[PDB]
């Protein structure tokens, strides 16, 4: 019934985007998807792929415990954990609310930590356990006025790789994926309020090797491999699927 | 009948070792395998998975072209290169001699470089093309006593992401994979015949987060994921199959 | 006279260790050194050098303003500061506990940010600013049973790239030193509490192409170096000071 | 009398640019400097500093043993190597000629290789010894239609590594600087013959967050810290010189 076929797998930010394109790509291949986001639209990207919603805010440490306990019932077994949910906060350093910078922190941060903790005691009771966690080059790399998301994801990276030496004994693989420039909803929006949405388009394909914007179809592919048995020697990695972005200027 | 149905598909060094199970890999997805090495137990190889085999000497640059000529005749297209072969020139710089240390570089790095320029020209008639390059967690890092490898292989992962940008005008992508241990023919040997072979092993498998050495199947899988159209926004990435070996000391 | 003369010199951690021995350098080179750590001995530190104490909580967003302000004042300018001051948190994403994690989180990456904003608005008065952090190999690796650690120091080498981007148009350079294992006092009580002291040095000193630990001097020449006119050019650089660490496994 | 005062420094490629700003740096700090450049030029350069030119073709392995025994000779000891000379050849894979391709190699990658084992062996005699490698952003990512250039500096850096590890136990670091665009006569030659030349400099500027070019003299600053014994404690270390190129895009 496919690759995934009767696995459990949890996917925050499961609403749009990437998110909404991973949750599609397991269930494609026959995985019973939890999917969380605090947008309740959620509840129809489920529903229309036959998975389990939960409006979640990964701010909160509780509704984090509660999220992956709930999910863990519903799919009744954990084999694969998807951190995908992250937030922005505009601003260098000089111009950043700390509060604002905090909550970056929590959720891009702390929250896949937590969620890799919960998630890890439930992966234990079956066969084997696998993390991927959505990053971004702007993990690898810096963009001006962007200081709380680069720090976070700079975080992110270190953490997957930290992950991977505590939870190997456990018989759990956990890696992350790096994207480029990909075309969601909010990229979209953003190109289509710029001043001339041509030419931002084309000086954004224009830093890719490949000379185009990545489909969030692309990101699920990397994903579902890394979190298959085809990848069983791969932990610890982050894989950019970036176009060819990040190597090169 | 299976992800590479039909397509011409290039590997070097297909004898033995990550060559063979690459070979075996894409033939069990319904590739047309050209497989080459200086080896003429490849004839087995081939024989084995109903593909076509040449000997030749990676050194030589007319038997570059000859190889890529006679597999692109017998397969009838090419669709994908794998840069596999390597050599090993043992030494640090003070004892290496300059002979052995030209001729690692001419099979590790000079020779990618050649066969993917053979190769991109054969792939630009059909439909995409991808080149994926076999080089080492040594490419990244060093090893005592290894200079020539450790150079050759930093050469070849900066040559992938230069592949990458100079031939996606050619529809091709170009990614590399950076093995950790992987227990090979060759490497079973070396351990078989230190004076302490468990002691060996244990050691090996300790610098590795997963405490095991990988099997060839493993870097194939990784092969076939980036050389397919699910990686169709990966280019000029370097993906470790090291069970988490560079992610930790 | 001497390289650093009349120059305003913030340094956190300053009491003990790589801190003291970068107050110690700044001082000798003619610097205004202004210190502050939660060690009352910090005061010892200050004299000795004819400089400033400050007993400050870095952990505390309003001790943050007044250590900077008060610096400030002391020394009648700031053109260089120093985030060196860290706390760890043992375990894994398993045993750790949340508000211990968040504790790190704030010290090592938000503590460097605010710090930076408030030290870049008193550079802007005279000629350029520069910022070094102190982070380690443990935010470009991780090791076991150091989730906090790695997470914090992985977001502290990304900011430094993000602060170097943001500040740059206000001629402030920020870079990084990437230590290895350095012979502070609090690495000495770890060794000294193991239960073979000695083969844990030696394991640890064998880690490194030079065979022996780093000494807190040796960090602060880096530190100089990269505070200084002569590295005018280095701008979002990490700098490992590791004896050859991360060149090998 | 200086920081390398009586000291012995061999520099490749010391007529112009980085190579003539390096031999200037290291007699400044009261070095025997010997320098070989193909140009005659590099005559003038020594009588300048009161050092010793040598006209070498690093392509020849005999003009490279005869280059390091006769300034060996002419300086009476070595304590520093500077590999500094590099040559490119236009063109991606595809446009590239092999005997070009190989010529690059053995310039930028073999005669390094070479000139440090000829170096190390007089650097045994006195004290410690150090060798500095001048790479480029284009070791650590590629540019389009330069594959000679990329793959050999992607060489350069891991030899910089495995030059590190072996060399260690014969007291010898070993670093290299990757520079950003520096303002050589070459570059400004480049920038001066392109159709609009100052859009072609504002383009230049804009990829470092310094928004400048480096200057020849700010990447011999970075030299001499990496020569020096201030950098006790830095081996196998790749330090960008880029003004902040390589931490964005």
């Amino acid at each position: 019934m496919g690759l995934f076929a009767g696995k459990g797998v949890l996917v925050t930010g499961g609403a749009r985007g990437i998110g909404r394109a991973i949750a599609q790509a397991f269930a494609r291949e026959g995985a019973l998807v939890a999917l969380c986001d605090l947008r309740p639209e959620g509840k129809e990207v489920a529903e229309a792929i036959g998975g389990a919603f939960f409006q979640v805010d990964l701010e909160d440490e509780r509704e984090r415990v509660r999220f992956v306990e709930e999910a863990a019932y519903a799919l009744g077994r954990v084999d694969v954990l998807v951190n995908n949910a992250a937030i922005a906060a505009p601003g260098s350093a000089l111009t950043v609310r700390l509060p604002e910078w905090r909550r970056v922190l929590e959720v891009n941060l702390t929250a896949p930590m937590h969620l890799s903790a919960l998630a890890a005691r439930e992966m234990r009771k079956p066969g084997p356990g696998a993390i991927v966690n959505v990053a971004s080059y702007l993990g690898l790399f810096a963009e001006q006025e962007n200081a709380a998301y680069n720090a976070s994801k700079g975080g992110l990276v270190n953490l997957t790789r930290s992950l991977a030496l505590d939870l190997a004994p456990l018989r759990i693989r956990v890696n992350a994926v790096a994207p480029g420039f990909i075309a969601t909803e909010a990229l979209l929006e953003l190109i289509a309020l710029s001043p001339d949405p041509e030419r931002t388009r084309r000086d954004m394909e224009d830093l890719h090797a490949l000379r185009r914007l990545g489909k969030p179809e692309e990101v699920a592919e990397a994903v579902l491999f890394l979190a298959s048995e085809k990848a069983s020697f791969i932990t610890g990695a982050i894989l950019p699927v970036d176009g060819g972005l990040t190597a090169s200027f």
